[PDB]
């Protein structure tokens, strides 16, 4: 998989967000993570997303947009995915595998359990 450059636009809520992505502008919903501390989640994407210096976007190996058109996505900020920062603070659970997007889902599963021992959040 290859991370590619894009642009804040707008930060929407804790797993979208709004990018310009090869000069267009398109709404991306986060692999593999599912918001059920939904404000706090918002709050913490939007803070993670807009202090970045560098946004990139990474498709998996699946389908790569929704019924609704929005981009199925990894979001990296900085070097950091923000779909796993969220899912390690408890801020979201891991969601099923959608259509052969499951590369990073070992690695979420990980996260997500590590902020579950730790009764983190949405584990309280």
């Amino acid at each position: 998989l290859h991370k590619e450059p894009a642009t804040l636009i707008k930060a929407i809520d804790g797993n979208t967000v709004k990018l310009m992505y090869k000069g267009q502008p398109m709404v991306f919903r986060l692999l593999l993570v599912d918001i059920p501390y939904g404000p706090e989640a918002a709050a913490f994407t939007k803070k993670m997303v807009e202090n970045a210096k560098k946004i990139e976007v990474e498709f998996d190996k699946g389908q790569r947009t929704d019924k609704y058109g929005r981009g199925l996505a990894y979001i990296y900020a900085d070097g950091k995915m923000v779909g796993e920062a969220l899912v390690r603070q408890g801020l979201a659970k891991v969601a099923y595998v959608y259509k052969g997007n499951n590369t990073h889902e070992q690695h979420l599963r990980k996260a997500e359990a590590q902020a579950k021992k730790e009764k983190l959040n949405i584990w309280s």
